[PDB]
């Protein structure tokens, strides 16, 4: 709209391109969304907690759709490429988790999924804080939840805890724990390190529309293996992140509680600009 200007694209979303942009009559800096309903995103503007991107305005113009967002510093991707020689430490990791349960709790309290979260829609800011962006609108496969690739439609909250714990992951051993170039591929990648789930793990899994009964069949991996040098304590709240079963999956709200954050603080990070 003839009300913005356009600094530079930030980035693709799921639904829409967005830019950096000023917004003349505030002048404030501005995350402009073009998508590609009215009413599912109008309750989305109402959606306000510290740990998600503010909903500022929407604008439904000329049968066209913007949605204005406050602007945040930069994504955690970015600060992850940035980080990946000596790590991110492990004080500003657990504080992040933490911070992300919190919204991710919040979410699910108002039944709002997020379903695509990944590292480029985590937003962090210079004062230690981190947030969910690019959310309850409704391609990088790395962190989709196992029932979304056998084919269930009806899926849970679940799934952003299961992608919260592949970011998890990724942000302790500086590498993608299934970096799938295809749905088959993302599939057997899971199933290679958590081994083929059966029904004894997962109740219903031969029952879902994609599954084969062809599936090779691969041993469990030990985690310690998998998330070297995360503690007992920080391996045991992502073994339960990542659990086949999306009702054993543990909650955003329970894994509040979990001993992982006894001593969590909230650092402030170390970030270029
Ligand atoms: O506020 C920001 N800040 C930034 C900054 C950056 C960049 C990307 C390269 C360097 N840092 N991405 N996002 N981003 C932002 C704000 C509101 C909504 C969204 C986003 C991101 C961009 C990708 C999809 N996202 C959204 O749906």
């Amino acid at each position: 709209m003839e009300n913005f200007q356009k600094v530079e694209k930030i980035g693709e979303g799921t639904y829409g391109v967005v830019y950096k942009a000023r917004n003349k009559l505030t002048g404030e800096v501005v995350a402009l969304k073009k998508i590609r309903a009215i009413r599912e995103i109008s309750l989305l503007k109402e959606l306000n907690h510290p740990n998600i991107v503010k909903l500022l305005d929407v604008i439904h113009t000329e049968n066209k759709l913007y949605l204005v967002f406050e602007h945040v510093h930069q994504d955690l991707k970015t600060f992850m490429d940035a980080s990946a020689l000596t790590g991110i430490p492990l004080p500003l990791i657990k504080s992040y988790l933490f911070q992300l349960l919190q919204g991710l709790a919040f979410c699910h309290s108002h039944r709002v999924l997020h379903r695509d979260l990944k590292p480029q829609n985590l937003l962090i800011n210079t004062e230690g804080a981190i947030k969910l962006a690019d959310f309850g609108l409704a391609v990088t496969l790395w962190y989709r939840a196992p029932e979304i690739l056998l084919g269930c439609k009806y899926y849970s909250t679940a799934v952003d805890i299961w992608s919260l714990g592949c970011i998890f992951a990724e942000m302790v051993t500086r590498r993608a724990l299934f970096p799938g170039d295809s749905e088959i591929d993302q599939l057997f990648r899971i199933f290679r390190t958590l081994g083929t789930p059966d029904e004894v793990v997962w109740p219903g899994v031969t029952s879902m529309p994609d599954y084969k009964p062809s599936f090779p069949k691969w041993a469990r991996q030990d985690f310690s293996k998998v998330v070297p040098p995360l503690d007992e304590d920080g391996r045991s709240l992502l073994s339960q992140m990542l659990h086949y079963d999306p009702n054993k999956r543990i909650s955003a709200k329970a894994a509040l509680a979990h001993p992982f954050f006894q001593d969590v603080t909230k650092p402030v990070p170390h970030l270029r600009l």
